[PDB]
Order: C-alpha cells, then sequence, then structure tokens
C-alpha cells in the first residue's frame, strides 16, 4: 500500500466516524511530528499494546474488495504482563461490500457489534482438527440469545446487534453490498494481531508501505 | 420510585442515545408482554447476567442530583463460570450535574469513556485499609498515557477520552455543570452489581402506570 492511499483512507474513515458521532482520543489525531515530541515514558502503553490506527489489505492488492480500517482504543498484554487488563476495544470502518477474510483467533473471544450504518454480514464455520472449515453446526450467542445454525451460515447484524465469537470459530464479515458502510465495534479479551490470527488462506495481517508522501498519521504497527 | 418516572427517564435516555447514533439490541425495546413470550432456554444469558436497562437513584429521593441510567450490553459470570466471557460493556446517560456517588469495585477493572456530549468529571481517591479515602497519590492511565495525581483529583474527560480505573480505586463522576448531558461508555472486566460495589457512604417501584420496558433487576 502507498502512504498516500493510507492518508486518504484514514481521512475518509475519520470523517465516517465523525458522521456517526464517534469520538476518538486526542492521540488519534497526532501527526508524526507530534508523536516525536511526546514523553515516551508516559506513553509506553500505546506503543506496547499497539493502540491506534490500523489499515490493512490483508497482504493483497485490492483494499476496496478485501480490507479493513480499525482504531484500537484499549487493550492489555497478550501474556498479562506488564499490562494486566483482560479486555480490549476496537472501533472499525467496514466499507460497502468490503470483505475481512475468513479467520479464527487462538485465544481472543470477541463480540462483534454493528454500531451503525449498513448491515454487517458475518459468515461462520467451526474449524476442524486440520484447521479447515468443518461441516458441523455452529452455536453462537447473538445479544444474549443462544442459537444453533448450519455450517457456513451468513448472519445479518442490523445496527445495534452483536455476536459473540468464541476462540477457534472461523468468521468472515463484510458490509452487505449496496446498504452502505458499517461502523463496527469490537469488545473482546486481549488483542494480539502479531500471533492470535489464523487465516484460512495463508495471508499477512499487515501490508508493507510505499512511502510516496509524508505520513499524516502513525499506524499502530510502526511506533 | 414511580413507574411513570422510570418510563419518562427511559424515554428521554432512548432519545438521547438515538441523537448520538447509539443503537441498542432488539431486546432493549421489548415490552413486558414480549419478555413473557420469550424462549427461556435461549435467553438465559440475558437473565443470568442482568443485561439491559438499569435506572438508579442510589437508594435516595433525588434522581436529578444523584442518579444514573445504564444499559448493560454484554457481560460474563462473576466467578468465570458458566459464562466464561471475561469482559463487559455498558452504555450510560449522565444528566447535566448528575452525580454517581463515590465507590470502588472489589474485582472489576473498568475503562470509563466519554462517548460524547458534555465533559465527564471524575474524582479519584485510593482506598485505605479501612475502606476510607487515602491521601496517597493516584496513578491512572488516560487513553494509554500514564500519569500521577494528588488524592481527590478531579479529572476532565472530553468527548473521546477514557480512563482506566483499577479495582479498589474510589471514583465518583458527573457531567460538568453547564456543558450538557454525557454519553458514557464502560468497557470492563465482568460486572456484578449484586456484590462488587463498595460505596464510601453505604447504600421499591410504585406501578402507577403500565411499564413500557423491563429493568435488569426484575427478570
Ligand atoms: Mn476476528
Ligand atoms: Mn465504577
Amino acid at each position: 500500500m502507498k502512504r498516500s492511499a493510507i492518508n486518504d483512507i484514514l481521512g475518509h474513515t475519520r470523517q465516517f466516524f465523525s458522521q456517526h458521532d464517534v469520538h476518538l482520543p486526542p492521540f488519534a489525531s497526532f501527526s508524526p511530528a507530534q508523536w516525536q515530541q511526546l514523553d515516551t515514558a508516559a506513553w509506553e502503553e500505546v506503543f506496547d499494546l499497539k493502540l491506534g490506527w490500523d489499515v490493512t489489505a490483508f497482504g493483497r492488492n485490492n483494499f476496496a474488495a478485501h480490507g479493513l480500517t480499525l482504531f484500537t482504543l484499549r487493550n492489555g498484554s497478550a501474556k498479562g504482563m506488564p499490562y494486566v487488563k483482560c479486555y480490549a476495544e476496537k472501533i472499525m470502518h467496514v466499507r460497502d461490500a468490503q470483505v475481512t477474510p475468513m479467520h479464527f483467533h487462538w485465544r481472543k473471544r470477541e463480540d462483534i457489534i454493528n454500531r451503525g450504518g449498513g448491515n454487517l454480514i458475518v459468515e461462520l464455520w467451526n474449524a476442524d482438527s486440520n484447521e479447515q472449515t468443518a461441516d458441523s453446526d455452529i452455536t453462537v450467542v447473538i445479544d444474549g440469545c443462544r442459537q444453533k445454525h448450519t455450517a457456513g451460515s451468513q448472519l445479518r447484524l442490523s445496527p445495534g446487534e452483536s455476536i459473540c465469537l468464541p476462540p477457534g470459530l472461523y468468521h468472515s464479515f463484510w458490509a452487505e453490498a449496496g446498504f452502505g458502510d458499517v461502523l463496527v465495534g469490537e469488545v473482546s479479551s486481549v488483542n494480539d494481531d502479531d500471533h492470535d490470527n489464523h487465516f484460512l488462506q495463508p495471508l499477512d495481517r499487515y501490508n508493507l508501505i510505499d512511502e510516496d508522501e509524508p505520513a499524516q498519521l502513525v499506524l499502530c504497527n510502526e511506533y
């Protein structure tokens, strides 16, 4: 990905958040110059836990078709030390028809929430012992309502609805085509994108960056 | 507390949420009649973990001066079983100058978040061995920025800002007088209001009209 594209994507996502009355912490708007002037001793948590902006095309070449934009608001340490917090939160922008590829988490349990906008479609499979998709029925809880569904079921989350995805459950999601961008919330146990994602297809969680213009903001993986 | 007052409070809070583009799950709007027709097997998590609406005047007679309106969106079991989820979330409405009295949690660690509206003022004290306020410096992290402050400091959270409150840290909060109502988020470890709250000053519904909604303590 080009830095110019990242600058553009983040500008648009910040506007989308503002449109939904979403407010981010002050550090969400820091320029690289402002980051350079901070007391690094007071800000270790942001750096250590990779709080902040995340833009990915999942190692591929078409962000619009496969990609995601996220802001990690709070987190704890993957091991539990030195940041003892068990929980994490993200706020995400899923663009119309934009797909987050099929994956499960080894450890993280997450509630994926449609905070507003379009409709979030979530496709679900159990993983078999070969780490492939299983033919077995899935059991999930959608806003406290427990239910069983066929393997590969595609569930629609309207604004306000959320689903709890236990570790090991394969999931892919997208904003239903035509119904608009979706504001997605994530409230979960600790997030570790370095090690806790298993994609069905072997892919990279982050993209390498072509530095074609000055960065307006700093990504959480480049502190 | 009169049911008419609760109906009005929840009506106003739902409007406030809508004005802030906050969207709640379908169960947030269930009438008592609708709750009666639910499959009790499929919905046990809502009942068991007390998800949903909460309106409190903190046992007193002045909601406007001391009160809070909350919706618990997700939760887990206090002791980790049978609901293993370790996290919880609430969305709350703090009315202008409305105070939540000084309290700490024995177990819950929470991030209190100004999701929008006015400014949230949070007053903080360490707890002593005798469950009184200590005069020791407080160490808190505001949006990943670690800082130390004097005992009893009143810290301002503007929209977007959040503070992590570890267990045992006394806290009281209110919407800064004149800056408007505040939409408050809480993302935390498991919530247990039955046992996990200690108020510094230790803490019935009159059905005068039909209930429009059901509160989380009356399942
Ligand atoms: Mn996931
Ligand atoms: Mn509290």
